[PDB]
């Protein structure tokens, strides 16, 4: 019964947002979704 996070950002940077689209060095090494 593990709780979840809210993460509601909708001011995000123009580098930040770059980064997730390549999605260059990712951190999620297993159990992906």
């Amino acid at each position: 019964g593990s709780g979840v996070i809210n993460y509601s950002v909708l001011d995000l940077t123009a580098e930040e947002l770059e980064a997730i689209k390549h999605q260059l060095n990712p951190k999620d090494n297993d159990v992906e979704l």
